[PDB]
């Protein structure tokens, strides 16, 4: 319902010049289609497909941006292309039985934590065409393992001495919860590991729940203080000009920074070790599982 | 509930250092009484109170945290000396019939928006002994003029030019909204105006909504973006040392950064002029009414 989020969004370059540069440089994609955007927000991305050439645009959106995006369309003179719809995709009457091509920008904090993926992954089955198209199209989820004992210190040690007084048992509280933040390239001390390949044409919501092995490369002897997560999105069905982007530490900020898991103890690793461990998402808000080195941990965002 | 708002209350060492200053360098005011920390958190000022040489410390929280201050209070052996209570202070039993002392971090954004100052009242005027003491005692809020047109064009002019598309509607959504941040003391073009003066010993919480004529003194020939405020905390009845903290944009940053009302229509200002305006609080959330050359705005945070 709040300016905030859309502003947060909007500012974020990474993000919207890679829909941008996707819908602009793969005009054939849109050209004479019926195109669905699921939550629409402000419009932009309904207003990229519009000048793409476009024959009809659903703009759908619970909220009350939608009445804000009814307004915006009105100023850019494509009232003729874009029909604003207000409510839950799941719920509302569309004026059309099938879409050629459905987009979206669903994705969450490590892609899964508080996304529309399923309200997406609906539209697609009610409404996508047979042999129509889901943009973005492909996702994948890495970890990469980290070293940086004084921002630890500062989380968890902390505690230990708060002007002068034991707060320990503060720790238990906080090591079970997900950081969000953008992390220093320089404290990276392995190559990363994908852990989640999704293809948003073949995926369904069960798929959202994983485990997977992974194997983390280490490049720098170390103390390993934290896991991190990020995720890479992908434009590539059908496109002349494929896109990607990454949320990742060693690209540009994104407003999806990333997610980092703090270890609860430390451990030494060695340059040339292939560090062994188990990672589990579960749909529930979202969790997530952590083995490494003979200790487990779930933490949630 | 939440660990978080408690960790970054912590961290601010212009409070917690004002508290602590305040506290172990009037140990006068606390030595053989009664004290009541109302919402009282991890406990923190509980402690510092014991330290100091309270009889007894009633501590007193609504929230989960409390379950922390048991703990954290028993790691430090003070279980002798501090009673920890949960529930609202409007509501719980005290085992005391009065209390020597009332200390407090009762203070929001802009001092009033999302207060406490209302239970501590509630707490001075049911629990406060004939010629007891109340801590932080008195507060201030000031007003002074901003010039940063860089950061009025990011925030609105911004809306007039989105990737091509005019989104200009959503201006009149984003202005009434306050703006918590830390300002660059270069970007201040007046002398501050104290707009409320607040003695928490002859205050009612129908004395919190409050009008004030005002007259800022600028300093630099100019444009007048926006109004910032902020707030100054001091510890002054009986010390031999007293304690004040300012949360102003000139002093170091604090948790409470700055409050900015940006202004619609931004207007050129001459060094030397008197700019006069005035500025309406009700409590309703909050909201801030603001009349200055010749127009009138309502924000809220
Ligand atoms: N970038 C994001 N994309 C995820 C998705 C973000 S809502 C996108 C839009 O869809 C709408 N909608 C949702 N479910 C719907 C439904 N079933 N049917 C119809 N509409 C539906 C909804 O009203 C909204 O307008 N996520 C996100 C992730 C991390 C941080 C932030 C963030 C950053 C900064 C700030 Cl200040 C605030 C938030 C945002
Ligand atoms: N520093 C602040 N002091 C105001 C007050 C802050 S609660 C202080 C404590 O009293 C409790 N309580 C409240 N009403 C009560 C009652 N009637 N009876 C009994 N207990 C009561 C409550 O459970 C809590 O534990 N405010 C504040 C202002 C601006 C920003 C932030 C902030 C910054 C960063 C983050 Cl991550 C989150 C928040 C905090």
């Amino acid at each position: 319902g709040h300016y905030g989020i859309h502003e947060e969004m909007l500012k974020d370059k990474i993000r919207t010049e890679s829909y941008r540069d996707f819908i602009y440089q793969n005009p054939h994609i849109f050209k004479d289609k019926v195109v669905l955007d699921v939550g629409c927000g402000t419009g932009i991305l309904s207003m990229f497909a519009a000048k793409a050439g476009a024959k009809k645009v659903l703009g759908v959106d619970q909220s009350e941006i939608l009445y804000q995006a009814m307004d915006i369309i009105r100023l850019n003179k494509l009232e003729d292309t874009i029909t604003l719809i207000k409510g839950k995709i799941e719920e509302v009457h569309l004026p059309v039985e099938k879409v050629d091509v459905i987009i979206s920008e669903w994705m969450g904090y490590f892609l899964l934590f508080e996304s529309m993926l399923d309200s997406v992954l609906y539209a697609k089955n009610k409404y996508l065409a047979k042999g129509g198209s889901v943009y973005p199209d492909i996702c994948t989820i890495s970890l990469v393992a980290v070293s940086d004992v004084n921002k630890h210190a500062d989380r968890i040690a902390f505690w230990d001495d708060v002007y002068g007084f034991k707060m320990s048992c503060m720790k238990k509280a906080v090591i079970p919860e997900a950081v969000v933040e953008v992390l220093d390239p320089k404290t990276l001390i392995s190559e990363p590991c994908g852990i989640k390949h999704i293809d948003c044409h073949t995926t369904s919501i069960s798929d959202l729940e994983f485990s997977s092995d992974f194997t983390l490369k280490i490049t720098r002897t170390s103390m390993c203080t934290a896991i991190a997560g990020y995720f890479d999105i992908y434009f590539e069905k059908n496109c002349h000009n494929r896109v990607v982007f990454s949320t990742g530490p060693q690209s540009t900020k994104t407003h999806w920074k990333q997610t980092v898991f703090l270890l609860e103890k430390p451990f030494s690793v060695k340059a040339g070790e292939a560090l062994k461990g188990k990672v589990t998402v579960h749909k529930n808000s979202l969790t997530v599982t952590l083995t490494l080195n003979n200790s487990t941990q779930t933490y949630g965002l």
